[PDB]
């Protein structure tokens, strides 16, 4: 069960997120969930565990910014972190949060809550089901994401592969700031496009 | 005149040319001159320093990858080197030969064909004018290139961000992996889009 990780029922949880985020963030954080537990399934990865972080991946999308910053001072993270913004913040941080908040203390789910926009050079298997979930879940519509799916559906390390290539060429389309971290993971992981 | 910085005249230095790079990469390195040179009156370059590392830029593009591998040893180099290949080497590793063959010292010559390629965070006049040069020269002919041409007819600066957005949104696009210096650049100059 749920409680088994953190300090209230699922059904509890789901209340509070619905006070924290809008209903289509809470679906959304629906959809990873149920997507985690089929990724976690075809690529043997513990679906319990998957099925929670994709739940709890997008818990703190909507505090403030000062809220990061005052978690960046206390916690003594990476003082270049308060030169991005929410995007980089709300898993890398807010990690934090939810382990206030819930006693969320395992550091598998932690971790895969963690990377899950920026990824890393290094990633486990759980690491990378809520990466690709977050992307492919029933509710994200999106040109291309027929093909994140179907890479999703036969390769975890190709669908990695092809998320971040995309990410990638999105923001500099968009020209917005890319993470360093995000860099890490696509260089890593694009030989898995060929 | 060149001899002011290199061991033979502007004449040898083709004939030279002429003998290393095929005649479409040597076109490529007088319109980089010709580019160069506009730039820097426009941009307060020295327009004979821009000349020379405008022609200069590609001089190693021909260059084995064992030649690569053998001046990354005998400079002792970024090991880190030895994982990339001719689009990073030519400029970052292709300066020693070009020092070695024309005794090119000049220190702001040689970094301009240094970071020709993957620019760097910090970046002088002369190295964002051989930078934007290598792409608008008048021989190139690429979708966009048009408005890469407007955009240095007004904004050195914002010519290096439209550029390495584009390089980098195609190098993820085509799903090769991206120089860490080229995201360094990125960052430094995405501001200047706005
Ligand atoms: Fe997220
Ligand atoms: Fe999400
Ligand atoms: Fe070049
Ligand atoms: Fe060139």
């Amino acid at each position: 069960s749920y409680q088994d990780y953190i300090n209230c029922s699922r059904e509890a949880l789901l209340e509070k997120m619905a006070e924290l985020l809008p209903e289509k963030r809470l679906t959304h954080c629906l959809g990873v969930e149920r997507a985690a537990m089929e990724l976690a399934q075809r690529f043997g990865v513990d679906v319990e565990k998957a099925s929670l972080a994709g739940l709890l991946h997008d818990y703190a999308k909507k505090l403030s910014d000062q809220e990061f910053l005052v978690l960046i001072d206390r916690y003594q993270l990476d003082p270049d972190l308060k030169n991005w913004g929410n995007n980089v913040w709300h898993g890398m941080v807010g990690i934090y949060k939810i382990q206030e908040d819930l006693d969320l203390h395992d550091s598998e789910i932690l971790r895969a809550i963690e990377i899950h926009t920026v990824g890393a050079g290094q990633m486990t298997d759980l690491d990378k089901v809520i990466y690709v979930a977050d992307y492919i879940e029933h509710n994200r519509a999106f040109p291309g994401v027929d093909v994140a799916r179907e890479i999703a559906s036969l390769s975890l390390n190709k669908a990695v592969a092809y998320e971040t290539a995309r990410t990638v060429e999105y923001l500099a389309h968009q020209g917005f700031p890319i993470y360093p971290q995000t860099l890490e993971t696509y260089n890593a992981f694009v030989h898995y496009l060929k």
